[PDB]
């Protein structure tokens, strides 16, 4: 039938629908911090949420997103390897069973307990739709998560979990400040990639922070009691929606750091 993450229509059955999942800039990658090249001439990043604005949280079947009010110039990602600006329309997550397995970039072949991804789209192409179909059209901000001490921005997100545990269930989520989920450092590593669930648009500039933040065991658990099944049909938990690395290929890692 139609994609998802299990043995019969997992990451291994894209190709046959979308083509493109055996092309020349897929994401994830794994990456080599040794093979990385540190370039000088990247600038900063520029994280400027305190205007943002959420509007709802929402399980498409595939993970819960959390989407922003994006008719506006109020949560934007400059700075870095970027040209303009990009407006955060969402951010979600990609987990495991299992605090070993969840992220889907990795760093040096280790892989986190999950990883959010604040998905953000460049503002000279009017709306999201238009940012897909560019090389340069998003913007997608990596952050991974490991097991330890709890992450209190992050507890929010956590008691609403209870309200989309089903497919296409949706519940009013506004004040939330995304800032609370940034690490202390914005060292991070960019290169040209894709979206890593369908279409797997290769429309992304990748940008996967190196300095992970902290949530306890019991907020990455109540990520796994969601669900992927409508409501009505057999239960089939959230977990392991995440995509394996792909070959890297004619592309290069950089890092803003040494
Ligand atoms: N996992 S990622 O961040 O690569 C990612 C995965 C999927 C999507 N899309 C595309 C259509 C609806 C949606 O959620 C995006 N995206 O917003 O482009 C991002
Ligand atoms: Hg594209
Ligand atoms: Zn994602």
């Amino acid at each position: 039938h139609h994609w998802g993450y299990g043995k019969h229509n997992g990451p291994e059955h894209w190709h046959k629908d979308f083509p493109i999942a055996k092309g020349e800039r897929q994401s994830p990658v794994d990456i080599d911090t040794h093979t990385a090249k540190y370039d000088p001439s990247l600038k900063p990043l520029s994280v400027s949420y305190d205007q943002a604005t959420s509007l709802r949280i929402l399980n498409n079947g595939h993970a819960f997103n959390v989407e922003f009010d994006d008719s506006q110039d109020k949560a934007v990602l400059k700075g870095g390897p970027l040209d303009g600006t990009y407006r955060l329309i969402q951010f979600h997550f990609h987990w495991g069973s299992l605090d070993g397995q969840g992220s889907e970039h990795t760093v040096d072949k280790k892989k986190y307990a999950a990883e959010l991804h604040l998905v953000h789209w460049n503002t000279k192409y009017g709306d999201f739709g238009k940012a897909v179909q560019q090389p340069d059209g998003l913007a997608v901000l990596g952050i991974f998560l490991k097991v330890g001490s709890a992450k209190p921005g992050l507890q929010k997100v956590v008691d609403v979990l209870d309200s989309i545990k089903t497919k296409g269930k949706s519940a009013d989520f506004t004040n939330f400040d995304p800032r609370g989920l940034l690490p202390e450092s914005l060292d991070y590593w960019t290169y040209p990639g894709s979206l890593t669930t369908p279409p797997l648009l290769e429309c992304v500039t990748w940008i996967v922070l190196k300095e992970p933040i902290s949530v306890s065991s019991e907020q990455v658990l109540k990520f796994r009691k969601l669900n992927f099944n409508g409501e009505g049909e057999p239960e089939e938990l959230m977990v392991d929606n995440w995509r394996p690395a792909q070959p890297l290929k004619n592309r290069q890692i950089k890092a803003s750091f040494k």
